[PDB]
């Protein structure tokens, strides 16, 4: 089997990306947020704390000929953001493309904090990570993609972001035609439950690469590329009038700059975020000040390929008994 779903960005800056997800029997579409860094596939729904929901689509288990109780099961998550949710557990049918899951865990949220209510677009999280970061207990429960994986005609899912537009989840298999020249492959550590690599480098601009390496996750759930402090600083010196915000918390440009492209290396390729990408528009309406793309990672404990990187790329999440991370231009 295959699935394939049109993910769009939530706003103009494409601070995240919702993909419809049918789940339960009559079909209830929700638009999750596909996230590669989290394990957990959570919605709003008709137990969500009513003060709570503002705008979003809810899940009503009780409207599924399909859904069970997965008895005595809870969950409670907590994302790098500081947002955070949880609930009780459903099993229900969940489809995401065509590709059709059954028994799936649905997590059913019961609370979830301000920055969920306050984003009336995200109905939940689908998490694409690996299984053992998943929070349900005493059971541990499986992604989408792991009770997808045997039915599957290829152990895979790619992500191919859009820039200011729509782009593509990919189930099984991998889209010769959406990227250019060869998926170059490279290794992925489990251990902390990401999809987790080592970049080979990086260049500002036109300069020239400088070889080293850099571990960190691909995670499409991370607005932002968070790299360390060394390789952020080396960018935005090319930026006149760019500082680092303590009040703001991070790096900051004048808007009327055109910025540089950054260029992160994927074994021997090499992967070019054109400047555009790295613009967060102003910090608050209005102002002239603008916020960067590229922030520091000193502050999380780990570096983050998040969308600004992903969506340069056309990438490929090799499930394999052995899982890989490939990535292409595009």
């Amino acid at each position: 089997s295959t699935g394939s779903a049109t993910t769009t960005p939530i706003d103009s800056l494409d601070d995240a990306y919702i993909t419809p997800v049918q789940i339960g029997t009559p079909a209830q579409t929700l638009n999750l947020d596909f996230d590669t860094g989290s394990s957990d596939l959570w919605v709003f729904s008709s137990e969500t704390t009513a003060s709570e929901v503002d705008g979003q689509t809810i899940y009503t288990p009780s409207k599924s000929t399909t859904a069970k109780l997965l008895s005595g099961a809870t969950w409670s998550i907590s994302y790098g953001d500081g947002s955070s949710s949880s609930g009780d557990v459903y099993t229900d049918t969940v489809s995401v493309g065509g590709l059709t899951v059954t028994g799936q865990a649905v997590e059913s949220a019961k609370k979830v904090s301000s920055s969920f209510t306050e984003d009336s677009t995200i109905d939940g999280l689908l998490g694409l990570a690996f299984s053992t970061l998943n929070t349900v207990s005493p059971t541990q429960q499986k992604t989408f993609f792991d009770n997808a994986k045997a039915s599957l005609d290829s152990p895979v899912f790619t992500a191919d972001l859009g820039y200011h537009a729509p782009g593509t989840y990919n189930f099984g298999f991998i889209d010769t035609t959406a990227y250019t020249g060869s998926i170059t492959y490279t290794a992925v550590s489990t251990k902390q439950g990401f999809w987790e690599w080592t970049s080979t480098g990086y260049a500002v601009g036109s300069g020239t690469f400088k070889s080293t390496s850099i571990d960190g996750i691909a995670d499409t759930g991370t607005t932002l590329l968070y790299l360390p402090a060394t390789v952020v600083s080396a960018y935005w010196a090319q930026v006149s009038g760019a500082k680092s915000s303590s009040s703001v918390g991070g790096y900051v440009f004048p808007c009327s700059a055109t910025l540089p492209s950054f260029t992160f290396g994927v074994g021997s390729a090499r992967i070019v975020i054109p400047g555009d990408y790295i613009d967060f528009g102003p910090i608050s309406t209005g102002s002239s000040s603008c916020f960067g793309g590229i922030q520091s990672s000193a502050g999380i404990g780990i570096n983050i390929f998040g969308d600004v990187a992903l969506k340069a790329a056309f990438v490929v999440f090799n499930g394999a008994t052995t899982p890989t991370l490939g990535f292409a231009s595009k």
